[PDB]
DNA sequence: ATGGATTTCCTAGGAAGACAGA
DNA sequence: TCTGTCTTCCTAGGAAATCCAT
């Protein structure tokens, strides 16, 4: 937070040139060493604040806050490459050093090598044959001022995970990377981008990456830069697999690693706080899960029934467990189920969630144990474990019972909305617990249109019994 | 029959013979009446193929159609079984000096093997750019040549309706012309063809680029000994780009197939036609598009005339004298709609061949009824009877409409908001007719348990699968 | 033979850029 | 300058080959 220690490089910088000048009528003159010193130091630090923003990026993927700007990185590092300059400058003096200038092209060259990101990501799952763009930012782009003004060509090329340890084809790879003196930023975007064929090397599994490659001149160094894993994918069914790989890579890698290895197993609480924070921002809302949302997603994958929270907490959840072993009794995996809940609660449940409409995560027997004690009409919103993407409306009607209907799909919701079908049943009195439907209802309703012209229109509603 | 011709031009072709082992022991002018007898001949064969064309033509918008091309080909192998024989003849010296003779023959045996190349499998007369389309050439007396012989490729290109009086172009265009044994029949079949783009010729105006006709040209050339070409002109096609020109594109094809003479100038066709053409024209493509065989009746032509013609008249004779244009049928927009006549006589077709296809057969969809022959049916009837009629505000909708008289009992007509095909989708007709008590009575006393008890589809209890209670949607108005 | 992955193929149709309009 | 024609761009699925496996 404090460029304070920047205000102390430049002012050292003062003093080694007014001691220069002293000398105008050898001698130490160690002030060179000493400043360049506290100059690595600097440098370190930004670019380990780089590499901070670069894993910010990372957890921005699934859902969670980014900074986002670059701009305050490339100020730095301006002012950096500044203080370089004038250092560099001011070795031109009869007071001979190969290690001045050796160290100063070496800080110049990390800084500048280190400063070529990816600002703009390619999609994290991608599909061939379909046209997808990515960004690439140069934080000291404007230090060279352009000297050369010959703008330098940056190509991207797809790479697999082997390959990042340091084919398929990508068309219109080449873009070259400009200065923008408006906007103050030195960038290149790739706005049409597009992959012809992909060498495949569980097809969901396979992490590739988009390297940028350019070259840059002074006085030749090659800038490198790969962007977030990336899973291929050839169609549309794949892709909620697809997302399952991308999210366990964003979240639970640590920030240097061998590309791309992450771990196997994982605390559970993690994976709560990741489930959480995607479901949140996916829906696009600020009311997100509860605890005993995660007490009964915790029982769903690990197959147990206990109903204490804290034993769960301290068990581990593996890869196979998300997304590559089958839930019992079912045909999905558990991934794949909650992913399908939060499609359908994205597009035909968002306003209701929020509204806190919608209890949601619970085994139908804490259903059984909470309606049982209630009044003839009370009802309760669930998310079914049978289907994917469904919600059932639970309710207790002889004696006492309770019945459940079947699970609207994104389908059903979308030919006739949750609320109004709502509505329509009256035999539904009160929304769990003690809420009377048509308060909580009132806005998800949609008004008659009675009359013209000069027809007389004709609604749908649904019925049970 | 044609057949008692060919076997009198065969004898005829014997008592040449004889009559020329006669004289090597002079006129021997039988053989120019044997000849007459020839040409005679070929130009009916021709004039049946002009037939079997004109057929094709009426069968691009559905007409019964005969197709196999052996029967034809039978023909002109004995003809030219017949050519060869007259010719081999010739060769007596002489007669013992007629090079006409010879000269006869050789034209009708050009004639005829110029004509005896035809396109069997017609391409999609609506083509949609960069859209895979077959298209399949025939030679009749392909089995003649050769019996050994380089098969001849056949090239297909995209040519304009005035480049046809004598231009995108296609991939995969070259295929050879092939003979197969079995079968009996010498084809080429182009099975990947493509269009990758078109340039659009004229002036526009009026016209719309969907009124422009474009055909492919399949071109060949045979080795024979003698130089001949072979051209084959296809049926007129409308190119599209997108799916939105579709329904007008066919529209042209429809108007072009029919109206059109069987020997016409590239592609010229009537811009106006009398009625009732326009009514068998109409009638003809509704039952082959929906699929039924229940065409339309005499008080459809008369509400469809109205509609078209814009003519509140209530005489069916007065509309059969009259004449229809081009532009009343695809080109003018209804009065007080926004769509040309057959937009949406198109929409009723797309309507009634997706749904009510079943409904239609079992004649309970009157369909074309303006909706005061329908107020003077329905006022006198009782309360709860109704009948069904397809929307003309809107395109591909059927709507209810039905009258309540009540104890009093003034009876008023309730028209009910039109039904799409994505909504019969959602909840079919029948269904739907259930749904409402209301609904007594089909037109005129029918009652609507038996008139539709084939259609309703059979509800489900709640049993469970699962174990679950299953959550039916059923149709209600107020 | 069923079924589950994986991929090239096809298709309608929305959205929006590009093209004229005596 | 604009509107309606025309076109290009682009894409979420549906039908269905290839191939593989305690």
């Amino acid at each position: 937070k404090f460029k304070t220690g920047l205000r102390r490089l430049q002012h050292r910088v003062g003093e080694i040139h007014l001691l220069r000048e002293a000398l105008q009528k050898e001698a130490l003159a160690m002030l060179l060493q000493e400043t360049t010193g506290e100059l690595e130091a600097a440098k370190a630090l930004v670019l380990k604040r780089i590499q901070i923003w670069k894993r910010q990026q990372q957890l921005a993927g699934n859902g969670a806050p980014f900074e986002e700007s670059l701009a305050p990185l490339q100020e730095r590092c301006e002012s950096l490459v500044d203080i370089y300059s004038q250092l560099q400058q001011e070795v031109g003096a009869a007071g001979t050093r190969a290690s001045l200038t050796g160290r100063l092209d070496e800080v110049l060259r990390t800084l500048v090598t280190s400063c070529f990101l990816v600002e703009k990501q390619p999609p994290q799952v991608l599909k061939t044959q379909t046209k997808f763009q990515a960004g690439v930012r140069f934080l000291l782009g404007l230090r060279f001022l352009g000297a050369p003004a010959k703008p330098p060509l940056v190509r991207a090329d797809m790479v697999t995970e082997k390959q990042a340890r340091e084919t398929g084809e990508i068309i219109n790879n080449t873009v070259p990377l400009e200065n923008s003196i408006p906007g103050n930023c030195c960038s290149a975007l790739f706005k049409n981008l597009l992959l012809k064929k992909i060498k495949r090397c569980s097809v969901t599994e396979e992490k590739c990456a988009v390297l940028f490659s350019a070259s840059f001149t002074l006085g030749p160094i090659q800038l490198q830069a790969l962007s977030l894993p990336l899973v291929v994918i050839v169609h549309g069914n794949q892709d909620n697999n697809a997302k399952a790989t991308i999210l366990w890579d964003n979240a639970f890698s640590e920030m240097d690693r061998v590309p791309f290895v992450v771990a196997e197993r994982v605390p559970w609480e993690k994976m709560c706080e990741t489930l959480n924070l995607k479901f949140m921002a996916e829906v696009g809302t600020n009311r997100g899960l509860l605890p005993e949302h995660f007490l009964f997603l915790a029982q769903k994958i690990f197959n147990d029934n206990s109903l204490s929270m804290e034993a769960f907490q301290h068990r581990s959840v593996s890869w196979s467990q998300f997304n590559k072993e089958i839930l019992l009794g079912r045909g999905f995996t558990f991934w794949q189920w909650f992913d399908g809940v939060l499609d359908l609660t994205k597009r035909c449940l968002r306003s209701y969630w929020s509204d806190r409409l919608i209890i949601g995560f619970i085994s139908k027997q804490y259903v059984t144990s909470l309606l049982l004690n209630e009044p003839d009409g009370t009802f309760l919103l669930r998310f079914s474990d049978s289907e994917i993407g469904g919600i059932t409306i639970a309710h207790v009607i002889g004696s006492p019972q309770i019945e459940n209907i079947q699970p609207f799909s994104a389908k059903d919701l979308s030919i006739r909305s949750l609320g109004d079908r709502i509505r329509d049943l009256a035999q539904l009195k009160n929304l769990y617990p003690k809420k009377p439907k048509d308060e909580a209802f009132r806005s998800h309703y949609k008004p008659e249109q009675m009359g013209g012209r000069g027809y007389v229109p004709a609604t749908i509603k649904m019925t049970v019994e």
